[PDB]
């Protein structure tokens, strides 16, 4: 563990500090091509409006399938990609776009059927007016999204950069009711990075003190569900490996991600950030 901390630091010296290797790797990464990588379903005429960003469409081989029988639009399609870590049965996350007005019922169906109870949201809803994600929850009281009643139970504001919202999610078909906890990071702007890595890391720690430990996937979204969402996942997967002890390849770990959803980590600056974040956390642990 501390052992693996020093192993990560060694890696950081060769891949974060050496700017040449950063570039080279990112250049490698940009050209990297997943196989398979078809997204024919996502590119159907019928699913065009269910996609926010034409640049980031879920692969046919790695998409969440809504149960068409319970679907709002009688369709299985949602732009969400399961993301496996250890286990090919149980994906650790579902990365998905910011739900659109057209797809909110769908987003909740995926939350219900995935058994998900922790959501991570890494965008504000608007950026100097530029919409990122539809306001898919009620700011007070109850809203109905198809057969999914969502009630806002409470809302806890930790700091300038993040808050938590607690929901009750009732399936009106089955009369069941679950608590879904939504972690909302507010200072991570489109195609950019947080100013404080310390905030994003504490935010992560809070996400995981609440998740620990559940079968169901964490639902991570932002905008395209690639850039920020992927930097989170990448940062979070690499520290989990430290969490449980040998070898470390962050570039290779990112490939594993891009095998499962295109676009993951949109910028070299974001990649640089994910690295800097892992390093800083590992500097803190080892300091103690
Ligand atoms: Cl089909």
């Amino acid at each position: 563990d501390i052992s693996t901390g020093h192993m990560i630091l060694s890696y950081m010296e060769d891949h974060l500090k050496n700017k040449n290797r950063l570039e080279k790797e990112w250049e490698a990464l940009c050209a990297y091509q997943a196989e398979p990588n078809s997204s024919f379903v996502a590119q159907r005429e019928e699913n065009v409006p269910k996609n926010r960003s034409l640049a980031v469409l879920t692969y046919d081989h790695s998409r969440v399938l809504l149960k068409a029988e319970n679907s709002h639009s009688h369709s299985d399609y949602i732009n969400a990609s399961p993301i496996m870590d250890h286990d090919p049965r149980n994906p650790a996350y579902i990365a998905t776009q910011g739900p659109l007005p057209a797809t909110v019922a769908d987003f909740w169906q995926m939350v219900w059927e995935s058994g998900c109870v922790v959501i991570v949201m890494l965008t504000p809803l608007a950026e100097n007016g530029v919409r990122q994600c539809y306001h898919y929850w009620p700011d007070e009281g109850s809203n109905l999204y198809h057969i999914y009643e969502v009630n806002l139970v409470s809302e806890h504001i930790w700091c300038e950069d993040f808050l938590v919202r607690s929901f009750y999610l009732k399936n009106l078909q089955t009369n069941e009711t679950r608590t879904v906890t939504q972690f909302h990071f507010l200072s991570w702007y489109d195609r950019g990075v947080p100013s404080s890595s310390r905030s994003l890391l504490d935010f992560r720690r809070k996400v995981n003190k609440c998740y620990r430990g559940r079968s169901c996937p964490i639902i991570v979204h932002c905008s395209d569900g690639a850039g920020r969402s992927g930097t989170y996942v990448l940062i979070d997967m690499v520290l989990n490996k430290m969490a449980k002890g040998k070898e470390i390849d962050i570039a290779a770990t990112l490939e594993h991600l891009r095998d499962q959803r295109p676009g993951m980590v949109q910028t070299k600056e974001q990649f640089e950030f994910a690295l800097t974040a892992v390093a800083e956390e590992v500097n803190a642990i080892l300091a103690h």
